[PDB]
Formats: structure tokens, C-alpha cells, sequence
């Protein structure tokens, strides 16, 4: 089968319902946007390991660009990587590049103000 194609903390979104169903549930998740020929999403590919480490409770899926371009159109992705963070359906912020620390600060942001 060939199988954990991906990292096992990383969930792989397919299809543009997948991934709305995930980002509906009650729960903090971030969507990573990669692709094959992508020189920034190669470099940010080890921190963002670490990070899905530091944030247990957080849900990181990965959104291959290639294969799911009514994604990439529907949420208005034109540059790689993007995160998109969301929780029950809410969309609850960005970072557009290979910016590591900005993903951590918008995250530990997110969940103060859910705590608010």
C-alpha cells in the first residue's frame, strides 16, 4: 500500500469536502497548502513537525496544491506554503510563506482569544 505517506500527526485533506468538514469541527486546526514543485515548503517541512509536536492539541492537515486546485481556488490560495487556521467553521487567521514563527505566534494568539 505504501502507507503514513505522510507524517503521522498530519492528516491529508483530498477533497475541497474533506476539508470543510475538518475545519467545522470544535477544534483548532491548521491547514498547510505544499506542493511538489515548491522550494519554500521544502525548507519549512522539519519546523513544522516540531510545531505539530508543540501543539497536541491543534489538528494539522496537509492540502496538496496540485491535487486540489477547487480548494486552492475556493479559499483563494496564490502563493505556497499557506496555513489557514480555523475552528468550527470559523476561520480564524493566516500566514502566507515559509514564515515558521509567525504560524507559532498566530496560533498561541488564536488560543488566548479562545480563552479568551
Amino acid at each position: 500500500v505504501l502507507e503514513e505517506d505522510r507524517e503521522p500527526d498530519f492528516i491529508e485533506v483530498t477533497s475541497l469536502q474533506e476539508f470543510k468538514d475538518i475545519m467545522s469541527m470544535d477544534i483548532l486546526t491548521v491547514a498547510c497548502f505544499w506542493a511538489d514543485d515548491c522550494g519554500p515548503c521544502k525548507l519549512i517541512e522539519e519546523p513544522l513537525k516540531k510545531i505539530a509536536e508543540d501543539f497536541p492539541d491543534v489538528v494539522f492537515a496537509l492540502v496538496d496544491a496540485d491535487k486540489n486546485p477547487e480548494i486552492i481556488k475556493e479559499l483563494n490560495v496564490k502563493s505556497l506554503p499557506t496555513w489557514i487556521i480555523a475552528r468550527s467553521g470559523e476561520y480564524l487567521g493566516d500566514v502566507v510563506g515559509a514564515k515558521p514563527d509567525l504560524l507559532i505566534e498566530k496560533i498561541k494568539n488564536i488560543k488566548k482569544n479562545l480563552e479568551h
